[PDB]
């Protein structure tokens, strides 16, 4: 019993974290095989960030300008290239701790673990979701750039996020490991803002199923609804639309608890319209949307890596 | 910016997790140097659990009755001894991945990361706190016994908890790494129950300072309180008494934000009286008590967003 915001074990990723220094800028790099991946803004000074021409800034650098440190060992950079907003530093040594891995681009609503790092040293691990507005509500200070997000499936680490920046509202923005930003953000010190966010409906429903599996059932009711009526209500409270794909994905949880997805949608409609009336669900007075249906099944079944 | 329930990176502990089997029972063990630590109830059957005589059960075992698996490698048990509620299995191989470590017994209110494991394989990592009633609100299924709690301040792993059981309310009980239980619990399936739990006041105050550091002050007020009047109010909402030690510990956070400890206590008194009125604090509609003053200093910026 119990239900916690659980991250994947971070060991396979910790063995890939390195410190990348270029001039006065120090940040984190991800060392996989013979390449170190890091944000391309490592080559910028504070003035450069105002309007950087990364190709022009990069052509002025030699391999020896990039200092890469793995633990207390200096790696030697033997090549460099840029792919979108990520800099790839070819090193002479393949990382002996390289796990089985893939680079995956995730969709909003999907969750992942973040291994927050400073100076190439892991500091903490936490779970978060890619918001519908493509930001992440992370916990990052200056120097955390290059920290990564990942998921694990079997023995394979799927890297999905690399940290680049903090927006004015305190939320965060970054790229996939191919350097493509999530959201309409750019790596330049210019006016940028997170758009209005919405709640991840399928994830709230998954968490309601998790509450039922854990004995919290006060919100259940005799009612059901239709997908169309539910979507009208959900749109009113800034909730993401629920699709037939989402209902299909919630099938296993619906079968285990005996509560149909539209039966749970009727519970969610009532909670949106009336609140919790002083009650809590899994220790929360807010409807939690950072657990996916897969996260709920995984935590409630004890899947290991 | 941001404030998350953050766990320590688990890699140093993952490299120590092993599977321990004794007969039909399989659980997790912690392999440090040439010793594997695990709950002594690994030698029990389901029937043995009501009134087990561990000394009598253990004397009937030989080293080769304990099967220890580290990855796909069988370790050889060359000795065994019981220390309180932990079994220590001496093995013929020192763990090459043994980090710098210490065993520490923690006090209620202290937080730690839990690396939940099944069959010697890590499943997830989350942050926990030792409740004032000595239980932990973990996430553990059957087979999670032997999973450990730890902190990793400055590259040294301080092991503070080993999981033993789940109480009827769905909360968890365990021991320190010397096998001493936290709380009035025993490793017997006799009628046991968690005592009435209370809120960790010093931690709620730490989290209110975290909210001020991150730029939010909506909950503050122009009032102060004496320590005694605060405690008289706090106890009415099932909050733990705040001691002078707690006031001293909050000193650094008070100095960084410019808000006196007893002034933050007056804000807490008002929050308890009024609720949040549709507002949130650091993304929460409840007063959070699983962040210590030390956790807030570690995670938050050293510069307040004034
Ligand atoms: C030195 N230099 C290379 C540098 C300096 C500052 C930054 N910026 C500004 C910025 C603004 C538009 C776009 C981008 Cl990509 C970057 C960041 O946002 C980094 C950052 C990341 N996470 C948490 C943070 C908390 C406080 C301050 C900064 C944080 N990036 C590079
Ligand atoms: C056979 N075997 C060794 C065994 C069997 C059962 C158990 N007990 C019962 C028990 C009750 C009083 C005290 C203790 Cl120490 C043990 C447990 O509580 C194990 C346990 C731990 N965590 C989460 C759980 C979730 C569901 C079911 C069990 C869980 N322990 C050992
Ligand atoms: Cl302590």
């Amino acid at each position: 019993s119990g239900f916690r915001k659980m991250a994947f074990p971070s060991g396979k990723v910790e063995g890939c974290m390195v410190q990348v220094t270029c001039g006065t800028t120090t940040l984190n790099g991800l060392w996989l095989d013979d390449v170190v991946y890091c944000p391309r803004h490592v080559i910028c000074t504070s003035e450069d960030m105002l309007n950087p021409n990364y190709e022009d800034l990069l052509i002025r650098k030699s391999n020896h300008n990039f200092l890469v440190q793995a633990g207390n060992v200096q790696l030697r950079v033997i090549g460099h290239s840029m792919q979108n907003c990520v800099l790839k530093l070819k090193v002479d040594t393949a990382n002996p701790k390289t796990p089985k891995y893939k680079f995956v681009r995730i969709q909003p609503g999907q969750t992942f673990s973040v291994l927050a790092c400073y100076n190439g040293s892991p500091s903490g691990v936490y779970q978060c979701a890619m918001r519908p507005n493509f930001t992440i509500k992370g916990s990052f200070l200056n120097g955390s750039c290059g920290s990564v997000g990942f998921n694990i499936d079997y023995d394979c680490v799927s890297f999905c996020y690399m940290h680049h920046m903090e927006l004015p509202t305190g939320v965060h923005a970054g790229t996939d490991l191919e350097g493509n930003f999530y959201g309409p953000f750019v790596d330049r010190q210019t006016a940028q803002a997170a758009g209005t966010d919405t709640t991840i409906t399928v994830n709230v429903l998954a968490w309601l199923y998790a509450a039922v599996i854990n004995g919290d059932r006060w919100f259940l009711n005799r009612f059901t609804t239709t997908l169309n009526d539910f979507n009208l209500v959900a749109m009113k409270y800034n909730y993401e639309p629920l699709t037939q794909d989402h209902v299909d994905i919630l099938g296993p949880l619906s079968a285990q608890t005996g509560i149909a997805v539209l039966d749970m949608c009727a519970s969610l409609k009532e909670l949106l319209q009336n609140g919790m009336n002083g009650r809590t669900i899994l220790g929360s007075a807010l409807l939690e949307d950072e657990f996916t249906p897969f996260d709920v099944v995984r935590q409630c079944s004890g899947v290991t890596f």
